[PDB]
């Protein structure tokens, strides 16, 4: 951790190559290690700053490369291997770059003097071949039979792990996800449970906004403070004809006799708001929705008035569900399904108060409350949600298999006792890997007595038919066993990408020790380089 | 490889020519050394940098010449031969640019203290008419009979090296192209499979989109998410008439009675839409096509809506083949043949998931799936693609030879026998240019054991009527004999002009041995020269 | 450990005081937990630099001392105290002035705003009163009992930790202490051990030099080299007649006949060697000893001759023993009582071997050897002197305890037992400082497990009446019990002013919260402050 800030020199690169490599390790293994102190079930407090501004996190691998800009090339390149894996996101994924970009180190000298890693490559996407092997279940005593809400408890056991709750958050978040699993389109389940919490005076227990909160607003100025019930009501979008199409080129040449003209628009508008209220429904929603005079109508005829852009509130109106697909101009009377009239509680925390009624249907419904206050629940916010989230993709079928709780450190014995085969070059690189495949989830163990190992030899007793489970950070060093809720990750899939990931990036993170290059600009402001 | 960027002195040209070819050879010789390592089948990483911007490649000529913008009045010069060879694509070439750049060197000193290359270039022009001589069949092991899906599972076996698949990946991207090949236009084909890879989640295999991609959108917001079997339809640009063509210069004098002419035009787009719709055709496509309110009514009929810009998908649906050839304004009933219902894969991976029924017929079809994440499959992709073009042009008759496996080696050794003929000189610059095209089949091998030449010996063994093939750099070195892969171009084709690239530039690059400039400004900001 | 070398800003001193304390201890604080890094008993590696140069140490207080030159008009004040136990030296000294160092802390917080810390003077001063109470044994399971020689290898247990031979250097530097002993004047005994360790080929085990090395010189060129059982003599300094001391004015001044005066000078101091030859001593040793002629006549007459200015060695010489009082001009007879003839053991290693004889006698003799080369024996050669040098002053009588082993945790439960008697203000500052001298051994500690406190009530267990002893490092964790070496410290006289030391400092260190100074110079380049 020395060379602040990639030791800023080296300004525009040059020099000669089969050092570089070596040094391209160096900016890997560095970051590497940083982002490994205290992320993952280690987890907590990495400390930020800027000039001005705040990033606290935990567990995060897209925040921490959201900074550290560049400092060299290298750091750069690999910060992409964690965004590829970002995609179908989740936490434990940066832990998993982790143990990708630890091994490396014992494979970058492996056989100290030779130059093709081409036998490295065989070796990492064979133990690739073998994870999707062990996706089969491999852990026995879980297996894949439990409870879902379970593995739903198990999410909220990790959280995003400052968790202030470091329980039963669970089921409440869960409730939602069970209605977002009924979706499962991949993402438009994600998209109902997104926005928010906090916006509550004060903090503590508070969850669900149950089928819809679908906007946010006081919803205009009128009395919308008032009239509760408002009722069923579902136009999102009313928009006026300001006289305006228009541009003419010329219009209204003769003088004096305006006392008509000027009347009878303000009455095309007075008779399509009526016929609008005709529908019974009264409450109004709108982006475009400022139609002033015939407001004023509507104020009369419609509890109260809206006005405007918020377009991502009626996609979540397509999730209130209140049919609205055709909206556009004038008389469209067979749509009004959204939910029932009890609406808005008035005035608390502040700002704006706005959750719909709920005449029951399960799905496309929001999520967010009270929870906590802004700063301390950002990162409480959305770990759980990347806990509500990433439990959804998995889900679906395809996987079985108990994970974490050194399911992964047997897993890798597997890896090495496949070393049993020959040739793969010789050395195995493939198996001199798993070793590492073995000692990072030991990685993981942070320390329970002080460094480790100790406990690895706890981990190699009761495993070659019974499984591996149990093994924790708190107070009681469990050696195995249930309820310690095991590895937490079943879904267990995540692996499949996080072993995945590592076998292609570090490939031609290596056999890169050439030039390191001596670039000329594509970007800017860059010209020449100092140096010989 | 020292002196960094052209060692950045010599600001603006002056001075004597005769050391200047001496130096016009150091130039070229220390960019063609750079390139050389570890390219072609050595073809392994080259670190690329800059001021904010990444470049990593493998086997591509185009891109080391896309940098080093100057360094030197030389290195510019011939970055043209690579890139005269580079129309006609292909990853061979620039390999062949390493053999060319490289004999000029045993040539330059040659007869040490002539004046007089002209008897060079008899010599290399003579190798060239040698070479369309050994178009023809020289191999004979192979020769041209072997199917021709093996050659293109050759091509799959170089890909661009670094390939993933170290494999099958083949008969995927080839089916594509035994499509591609029935279009043979020379370039048609090579547009059809155009584009893309990844755009999905994880990695993995996936491949061929098989009859049409053809369109990039999530198709303009109404639902496009929905409405499966959305059906043939093949509008591509409903424009509208927005009160617009107009400018009039005067309009609409008379005030008050509008109520009429606001409604009737609305009128006038709705009847257009409506009898669209009567083709029951319903999916739209279009770059400049909203139409917002008789798109409502398009809405109502035509499943969705559409919007912006992308014209390249409208020649990609030429390739659809709805036959769209007349689009313009009104009234076209005839024409609606582009596949089948079947639309929209919706929501995986992000953004846009687009691709088109399929009612058969083989060409016109696009290539592209979720394969593997941006830069790890940037160069994968690619590389391929490659594959598929350059193989498509040669597949069409007047060539037949194995192609690589030191065929090369002796077709030299031929060369070096012409060398029987007493004059071409005397030295026969023209065989000891030979002579280096034998050392260079050589400098491909890369290392094997160490160093080389242990090698050439055994290639010498077995040709006077046997034949060159199978020299490999897998662990298992291959002397010659059958599936080793032997030279997997054949297509051999592009050897007649790696081959030639060669003798014209080199003669010119040559016999330059005059002044090297003392250049007055053409370009900008240039003045004066210093140095005397 | 921020605020690298005092932060480098307040140059030259000024503001207001009573932020300044908290600077103070802010100041003592930091250089007090640098140097409790691995000081004492845990005692291994601190890093030096400087500007060319090398000072590498352990468990040494004045070398850390020897540096950091100033950093705030703090830490140069309490350099001091750590100066002032320095007298009577030791290592155990630095230790404690980390155990006075430390509760400050709890005593500059304590009673948190008041400006009596009168209170906490009565406080520290009683803890030393019984300080000479715990002197009479307060351990009871080693008491004083147990073989000198004990008492004796537990200072070559500790050495200076980062000791060569964890074990029995022992008896070889005590004999020679055995020896020292005898003399028992407090520094003259000191003075005959002192000197070096290395100066032979290679590294390995030996040691003591026996009865005397007392100088150090090949001795001048003639035959030192040669002559072995030179003999007993012992002339320490034969100076010459030069034919000065004159000046004259004014001599010499008739011409011709000198053949006389130069042949009869050289004659003068023939004679005068001639009949210190007689005394059939033979060996010469000089300071200022060139007699180059009768020095020719010294060589037949005396085996060799020396050259010039070691005075220590003649002190050394006096240790040798032979009757060197009175050496001044011409002719004495009766003294010559220099151990053998035996002398010089010629060429080993490089440039003097020089060891003289041995004919019994105790003390007054040299102790210096082989053991290990330079850098990596400068530092056991020392600490293994200060283990000779510390025991030797307090073998002597007026004590008798067992020292370490904890038998001081529990020897302050008596301090905060004695906060039985309720006043010394109330808060009892002098039991809770008591907690302190609880909590300091357990600094000691280091690690174990990890962190502390968990042996704590361990150590706890056992004492009422049972006694202290035996907590250590190694791998073992000794609760207490014999030879865990205990607390190897009996000598435990050491602790009498490592208590001391405290209780004087850390007053006149606090009540100085005023002020802090804007001084003007006394030294110099200083003028002005600067701010305000």
């Amino acid at each position: 951790m020395s060379q602040q800030p990639g030791v800023l020199p080296e300004n525009m690169k040059r020099y000669m190559g089969r050092d570089a490599q070596r040094m391209n390790i160096l900016a890997g293994r560095i970051i590497a290690e940083t982002v490994r102190s205290t992320l993952g079930p280690k987890g907590m407090d990495k400390m930020l700053v800027d000039d001005l501004g705040d990033v606290v996190v935990t567990n995060d691998g897209v925040t921490i490369l959201r900074e550290m800009s560049v400092e060299h090339p290298a750091a750069k390149m690999l910060i992409e291997v964690a965004k590829t894996q970002e995609k179908e996101v989740g936490d434990g994924t940066t832990t998993a770059v982790v143990v990708a970009g630890e091994l490396l180190r014992k494979a970058e000298e492996l056989l100290d003097q030779n130059v093709h890693p081409t036998i490295v490559v065989k070796g990492y996407q064979a133990a690739a071949q073998k994870a999707q092997e062990l996706l089969k279940t491999i852990a026995c005593e879980v297996g894949a039979q439990d409870k879902e809400i379970l593995t739903k408890i198990a999410m909220t056991s990790i959280t995003g792990k400052g968790a202030e709750k470091a329980k039963e958050k669970l089921a409440e978040i869960i409730v939602e996800a069970v209605s977002a699993v009924v979706d499962d389109e991949g993402k438009v389940d994600k998209d109902l449970i997104k926005i928010e919490k906090k916006s509550g005076a004060s903090i503590d227990d508070t969850e669900l906004i149950k089928g819809v909160l679908v906007d946010k607003e006081r919803v205009s100025a009128q009395m919308p403070k008032k009239v509760t019930d408002a009722k069923i009501a579902l136009l999102n979008c009313a928009i006026e004809i300001k006289e305006t199409e228009t541009d003419a080129e010329i219009r209204i040449t003769d003088p004096a006799k305006l006392m008509e003209f000027i009347e009878q628009e303000e009455k095309m508008l007075k008779d399509m708001v009526a016929e609008i209220k005709a529908s019974g429904a009264n409450v109004l929603f709108c982006q475009k929705g400022i139609d002033d005079l015939a407001q004023h109508y509507l104020a009369k005829e419609g509890i109260v008035a809206a006005r405007r852009v918020k377009k991502s509130d009626m996609e979540k109106l397509a999730k209130a569900t209140g049919a609205n697909v055709i909206t556009n101009i004038k008389d469209l009377s067979a749509q009004d399904l959204g939910d029932a009239g009890l609406v808005e509680e008035r005035k608390i925390s502040g700002d704006s108060m706005i959750f719909v009624e709920e005449c029951k249907h399960p799905k496309a419904v929001t999520m967010l409350i009270r929870g906590t206050t802004e700063h301390v629940i950002e990162e409480v916010a959305r770990a759980v949600d990347d806990a509500v989230g990433v439990v959804g993709c998995t889900i679906e079928d395809g996987r079985i298999v108990s994970g974490g709780g050194s399911t992964e450190v047997e897993l890798s014995m597997k890896l090495r006792e496949y070393a049993e085969g020959i040739s793969g070059r010789e050395q195995l690189a493939v198996r001199a890997f798993a070793d590492a495949l073995e000692v990072i989830p030991r990685t993981l163990a942070e320390n329970a007595g002080l460094d480790a190992i100790e406990i690895l030899v706890k981990v190699r007793a009761a495993h070659a038919s019974n499984g591996n489970k149990c093994a924790g950070l708190n107070v009681f060093t469990g050696a195995v066993e249930d309820m310690c809720e095991n590895g937490v990750v079943e879904p267990l899939r995540v692996k499949t990408q996080a072993i995945q990931s590592a076998a292609e990036s570090t490939e031609m993170l290596l056999r890169i020790d050439d030039v390191i290059a001596a670039e000329k600009l594509r970007g800017a402001p860059d010209m020449g380089d100092m140096g010989g």
